[PDB]
């Protein structure tokens, strides 16, 4: 596992190796790989090598040199550290002729603003100071596309709660937010889910899927051609939120998609026969709020790596009771409660029992009550 296979730009990879960082951790590779994809990330810091570089490498990669204006903003708990981040960023992109500044001083506020105008590609500073420069109309958020909250757990122990929040506000509507932190309190979560849609969590302790908190139901359709109507009947109350509708085969997604679109229905659809860059390209739309109903086959390899949408419709019960959970199960320690409606036909009223019996859970029949879809 190296930096070579990550398709990072040359002038950076040079800096990386020159900086001396020769091989990325197993997890760090994910962090990087994922931040680049654009996903919101929650990486738990661990006493080790360059927990700074890992995200710095990320930040740097995702830049537009030719456009001199603040594109990435990093907040840290201390002036000293804010600087480090800078000295490091500069050292990593020495070969990218990148402009990067750290805000603070007071005796320096003039030099502070002086540089912000020359156009700082990346800015770092304590939440307080950074907010000030934004308030003073000195720091240009307009083109910012990434907010990184380093040592966040600490930022809070030093009570920057509000300032952070305030800074998010000045940032544009869809902004990528990478939070780095050694610990994860019941309040850092309150912040993560408060401005991070379907984030990638990279933790230290095993977090595992479990369907506790999930309301599971089944709509006793009878045969397949009757499924469609049953879906529609539900659909106008569905888009209430987005929804991911599964399926077991390519031809069956394709069918369902076409059949829903010739009926005027905003629907995205992805399967296995597609590109590692168009697939995640659809997702972009979907996690965005740009598409309400996504119909797909089970493509995600990992368990947790499935959209944390609040409503999942197994259009087809899965034929091996160990992925029914893979599909609808949540995170437990960091998951959002939710719903999943199952479409079991007579030939499957059985497979349904096996699943119910397997996870030792209960799957009820859909009540008229869709008003139970009230939850967040």
């Amino acid at each position: 596992p190296t930096f070579d296979t990550m398709g990072l730009r040359e002038d950076l990879l040079r800096g990386i190796y020159a900086y001396g960082f020769e091989k990325p951790s197993a997890i760090q590779q994910r962090a990087i790989k994922q931040i680049i994809k654009g996903r919101d990330v929650i990486a738990q810091s661990q006493s080790g090598t360059g927990k700074t570089a890992t995200f710095s490498i990320s930040v740097l990669q995702c830049l537009d040199i030719q456009v001199r204006e603040t594109q990435a903003l990093i907040l840290a708990p201390t002036r000293e550290l804010a600087v480090q981040i800078q000295k490091g960023l500069l050292a990593l992109g020495d070969y990218m002729n990148v402009q990067c500044h750290a805000c603070i001083g007071g005796t320096n506020v003039g030099e502070d603003i002086r540089k912000l105008d020359y156009g700082q590609h990346v800015v770092a500073g304590t939440p307080g100071r950074v907010f000030d420069m934004i308030r003073r109309r000195s720091l240009r958020t307009r083109a910012i596309k990434m907010l990184v909250l380093d040592e966040a757990d600490e930022m809070l122990n030093k009570g920057f709660k509000e300032q952070i929040y305030d800074v998010y506000r000045y940032l544009p509507p869809a902004t990528q937010v990478v939070l780095i932190s050694a610990t994860l309190p019941h309040e850092i979560l309150e912040m993560t889910n408060k401005f991070m849609t379907d984030p990638i969590r990279i933790l230290v302790k095993r977090d595992e899927l479990t369907l506790e908190g999930i309301k599971q139901f089944f709509v006793a359709v009878e045969r397949e051609e009757w499924k469609f109507d049953t879906l529609c009947d539900l659909y106008d109350t569905l888009t209430i939120t987005q929804a991911v509708i599964f399926c077991n085969t390519k031809r069956k997604v394709d069918w369902l998609t076409e059949k829903m679109r010739e009926a005027n229905f905003t629907v995205s659809s992805m399967h296995g026969d597609m590109p590692q860059k168009e697939r995640e390209s659809i997702m972009k739309e979907f996690r965005s709020g740009a598409s309400r109903v996504l119909i797909s086959t089970d493509v995600w390899a990992r368990g947790l790596d499935v959209p944390q949408v609040s409503l999942i419709i197994n259009y087809d019960l899965p034929n091996n009771r160990e992925l029914y959970i893979h599909r609808i199960g949540r995170s437990g320690r960091y998951g959002r409660k939710g719903v999943a409606i199952n479409f079991v036909k007579n030939d499957d009223i059985r497979i349904l029992r096996d699943i119910e019996q397997y996870y030792s859970t209960q799957i009820d029949e859909m009540p008229m009550n869709v008003a139970d879809l009230i939850l967040e």
